[PDB]
């Protein structure tokens, strides 16, 4: 029954802070890491993903980020490694290491750029298992990918024993429903922070998000409200949660996290260029917003 | 009336011509209200091939739909057409009626701009002074509707909800809690409870027409926080779905109700007849679910 | 015997009154205007241009009459009846058959997702009540309907399908359509590219625009062909000032403002269009002294 | 100090099985743009080269390697787009220091950046290597599109020399020509190279022509000479080549048809898939039938 859902659980997608050169601030990196878990209250982070700028990092950046946020944490948080990369040598390198270090589960992004044919990202996926011999997370953004995963596609991807779930962001809630019911088995940890009350009753196993590294409480009660059938509480605190996602995507999403966090006394840094540093004509909005949900 | 609670988009049975069999349109509008339990009708909306017909079959069917049903039926009739003055004519017409609000789907095909867009709903109940219902069909129209052109709309005392179909619940949460006072009625079927949840007043949908009873299932016990059963019964709403729209959902929805003894006629041209290849797993669905 | 179909129509304009009726003297002014002084070979009406999705089935009629009473028996005359209710696409295509339209037309159905198989039998049904040659038109942009190569040979393999009014704004799939059928009429829609069509094969153009700028888009595309290609492609540049600007500004509306210009009893657009706005005039007047529109 | 304009082969790179650089390889398809297809230059590291694939070390082999293969007369783009802008500037200073003529830059991809963040991006680029940028436009793989208005505030800055156009709109590439007579357009859809060329178009960069150059100078040439009839029957010709590698995996079947020529073509980078056998018949009659 609990078959692939070792590591069901609400995961901050981890922000990465940098200094003025786009390289990463190892204390502050530290900080966020330790307000994810003690603060947030969260059960695991998944590192170097869409939110932790990680597309944007050099393959000694990804392997400093593995190795500052497993150090910042204790042994019952639960971790998952982002190694998806176009290389896919370096997504094999970054996936050994990952898992050496002891990262329960791989996660890796459906290739892009390239029109890559079904077989061609199938393989992709079996080749960094292959390689690693860890769990493997599926990670699925058509929105920032433009790639579709159709149910036969996820299926073929399914029947693989060491392919064990999907961090499942399409804003589609008939494919969710259809995909749940097909693969009971698998996990299915919503990426849709916006979406957390419909994804709940859609039955997902949980949740990583950027803004649980602010709102990660709030989540938690939504995500336990629901599965208790208080609907009603959920959906207004999902109402709560949606003017704070709302607000931060308006002033662009990860420097606004992090500067949320640094109003928390960490050292939140800069994000890493070609972003641009939280636009000061922002800030007393971004103030309101705090004071208004206590952040 | 208050217009909550949940509706058959009225399907039309036609015959090899493409004229509307009044007779089995009567026992199709009976069907939603008596067999399947529905709070009402939408009538003339996509589901009943609305776009295919003249106007003279429009007004045949807003009468035949309203002469079929109880007085306490609710009765939503959607006027929308590229033809304004068409659409004023039908507006009036089922205003006259009785109907109980009107509703247009968003001038589509031309790209009209969003003022364009405005004045046709305004130049609509000007000439009628009956509510209106926005109907939002991005999938079908390639029109979307921001919440700011949603504030504009609801602005207007007489624009009392939207049948709201777009495949997004952020958009449709930021819109529940700009417009609590705001009739919000949803428009996919696949999406009930999902739809519930988010705090819609009820649904308007064409697989009512042969799976009310479940749909109100959903819709209650997600209220009453029953979640997991809703859930459930959306899985299995969910397989009745998929298969009538791989199978084209029209005609396929009318050879269910065909079924039950109702005279179901055909589709109108340029849709195609059911194809007898799908009869088994036609037949095998209806068995498997009671319809 | 039949007329060949090749040349550079005008896309009908249509000017309304304040209630949405037809002025029929205006139309005659406007079909006139683009035979006689833009100088084409022919009308393509009802189209998109006609505003004609905003009809009434007597108001098609009305507009097929007068167009066609309007220009002499030279002139080439193509009827569009696409409508998604087929009934009347049938009872027009053979009432404009009766007015001796050398050819129909009928934009692919939309709104509804219809099957290719529907789709192909749409068309087919079209022509066997009618007994017509039929044009297809493609315009995916607003129909959100798209033709693959394999569907438009089986299309094409109809004897009576004789072409496409095509404005896809896709130069690869054109090419391979024009190659696929040498035998078929492929009329460009996409005014502001008819100078890369010309060079692509097309037959000739239909295009709302041309009725105000038939002159220069000949030389387009006589200039095109002829090989001198730099004075093609400045007159392409001149036309897409046109052309642009009256986009910006409503472009039906616009054109039939235009044509006001010249005398012509233009009206107003059919709701819910909105007529031409006076904060547009300055502008599209400089646009008229300088292309002498 | 050249000019930039002409015909440009978008360098494939031939891999081993283990995703490295094959050098002798990659000698002989620069070779083979230079020499047997008769182009002025190569864009190097572009889409076609597999360069998103590569790591650091291997965009700079390809860089060093491929401007070691050809001569002086040979005009040669640095394409250094990259996500990560420490590394795009650290490209751009090796492609400047070898000798490059001019780097280019797909749009930052994958996030949903800003404009500003996009104009920022190109502006750092030249800040920091000082050389000529081509902006590298490819809605089709980005998403990303590029208004008039964009192109302006880009085209302002006076070491933006031009753009590589892949959108495939006609009248946007005619309003660019126009506002922006003074600058550089090199067209990236090989399929549609003859419309581009009587477009104004100052050359064209294209992977077909690694293996059809001397059949797209000729399009380019008669087109310019308004030989139009001559250059449409060369773009059907074409485009029956492209259509056909297309459907067999582009940068493999490409690399396949260099094979036939003696050139040791080795294999694509995964998860790029190499050329499928069930394929090798239809594109042997294709190499046959167009003289390849």
């Amino acid at each position: 029954h609990h078959h692939n859902k070792d590591l069901k659980g609400l995961y901050a997608a981890l922000l990465v802070p940098f200094d003025e050169n786009g390289q990463v601030n190892e204390q502050g990196l530290k900080q966020i890491a330790q307000n994810a878990i003690e603060t947030e209250e969260l059960d695991g982070l998944y590192v170097n993903g869409s939110s932790g700028e990680n597309f944007l990092l050099n393959t000694e950046q990804k392997k400093q980020v593995f190795k500052v946020a497993k150090e910042a944490v204790g042994d019952k948080v639960k971790l998952i490694a982002q190694v998806g990369s176009l290389d896919l040598n370096e997504a094999i390198e970054l996936g050994k290491y990952a898992t050496e270090l002891g990262y329960d589960a791989l996660s890796a992004v459906t290739p892009f750029y390239y029109p890559f044919t079904f077989e061609e990202i199938r393989d992709y996926y079996f080749d960094i298992i292959e390689a690693t011999q860890n769990n493997m997370i599926i990670y699925a953004i058509p929105d920032l990918t433009g790639v579709n995963i159709s149910i036969e596609q996820f299926s073929e991807l399914f029947n693989h024993e060491k392919i064990v779930g999907v961090k499942y962001t399409a804003p589609n809630f008939f494919l969710l429903e259809r995909i749940r019911k097909a693969f009971p088995d698998k996990l299915i940890l919503s990426g849709f922070d916006e979406m957390l009350v419909q994804a709940t009753i859609s039955g997902v196993d949980g949740a990583i998000g950027s803004t649980y590294n602010v709102n990660g409480r709030r989540a938690r009660k939504i995500f336990d409200l629901a599965r208790q059938g208080q609907i009603q509480e959920a959906y207004q605190l999902q109402h709560d949660s949606n003017d704070i996602i709302e607000t931060v995507l308006s002033m662009g999403i990860y420097p606004t996290l992090k500067e949320i966090l640094r109003h928390r006394g960490i050292d939140a840094g800069l994000p890493k260029r070609p972003f641009k540093p939280f636009n000061e004509a922002h800030r007393q909005t971004l103030d309101q917003l705090i004071a208004k949900y206590d952040l």
